[PDB]
RNA sequence: GCCCAUUAG
């Protein structure tokens, strides 16, 4: 179900418009189908700038299936990053400075585009909180370790999330639904390690991250999209370390090395903490 | 923009 309580009207309007546009069917089908069965008056205008969310939300809650809901969440997130761009620099806050940069940077539009949604995907809904939540400034750095799977589809074996204070938040071993051909060790554990530690899955870590995301947490990371992509999470507020600070994108070891002293196997929790540490680095102390 | 390379892993 869809939670439109404190959503902004602008967003709400736009969503309805899209629905109208794609002519989609809900419990009651169309927006004007709906607006006619639900409004007796001929008088009623169709421009969902007719005022109370309630006029909007009700329709919006007509739509039950996953596809339409991912659709609407998606649009609302996009809409968010859009309002994000349309506000001037002048008193914007260092964390939002950062997200500004890493969605403004021209690479973003292509890299962080995830559709089509497998409908194993989780789409964040922070696109429907109120503004004060949307502009929330709290960070948590993700990172993954993946191994190429039989499918040629990459897969999730180790995930780490880390908080603003480098306190470690989700460190885990995942064993993928589909088997795997190449474990890419050095930078990995071995399959023997995981199967026993079978417990964690991807839907589990979506479950786990969802309350952070809906409270509007800024994810932070380095080439964070490869991560999101294996995690099957599409959430607008992001900070990519590569993108922020020559077309070529940097590598983490050189940024730290560049930022502060740091060929050995990779560690997603050190990774996450390092990413986080750079983000904080800019936020408190100004850099370039 | 696909391949490439950097990033990732
Ligand atoms: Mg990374
Ligand atoms: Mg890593």
């Amino acid at each position: 179900e869809l939670k439109l309580a404190t959503a902004e009207k602008q967003v709400l309007d736009e969503l309805v418009k899209l629905l109208q546009s794609r002519d989609l069917r809900g419990e009651n089908g169309n927006w004007k189908e709906f607006l006619h069965v639900y409004d007796k008056n001929a008088d009623s205008p169709s421009d969902p700038s007719r005022r109370s969310h309630e006029d909007l939300v009700q329709f919006l809650t007509t739509f039950k299936k996953k596809e339409d809901l991912q659709l609407l969440k998606c649009h609302a997130n996009h809409l968010l990053i859009e309002n994000l761009k349309q506000e001037s620099q002048d008193e914007d806050t260092p964390e939002q400075m950062l997200v500004r940069l890493t969605v403004e940077h021209p690479s973003y539009s292509l890299d962080y585009s995830f559709k089509p949604y497998s409908e194993d995907w989780f789409v964040s809904d922070v696109g429907m909180k109120m503004k004060k939540v949307m502009e929330s400034t709290n960070m948590v750095a993700v990172d993954c370790e993946m191994v190429l799977c039989e499918d040629g589809t990459e897969g999730l074996v180790r995930v780490g999330v880390v908080d603003r204070d480098l306190k470690v938040i989700l460190d885990e071993f995942v064993k993928p639904n589909k088997p795997v051909v190449d474990y890419r060790t050095d930078i990995t554990g071995i399959t023997a390690e995981d199967i026993e530690n079978a417990s964690l899955s991807v839907v589990d870590i979506q479950e786990t991250l969802q309350p952070f995301l809906s409270t509007g947490t800024i994810l932070v990371g380095h080439s964070l999209n490869r991560d999101l992509e294996v995690l099957k999470i599409d959430h607008p507020k992001v900070i990519d370390t590569a993108l922020v600070f020559k077309l070529r994108r940097p590598s983490l070891n050189n940024l730290c090395k560049s930022i502060l002293g740091y060929g050995v196997p990779h560690d997603c929790v050190h990774d996450a903490s390092a990413a986080m540490k750079l983000a904080l680095a800019v936020v408190e102390k100004r850099v370039d």
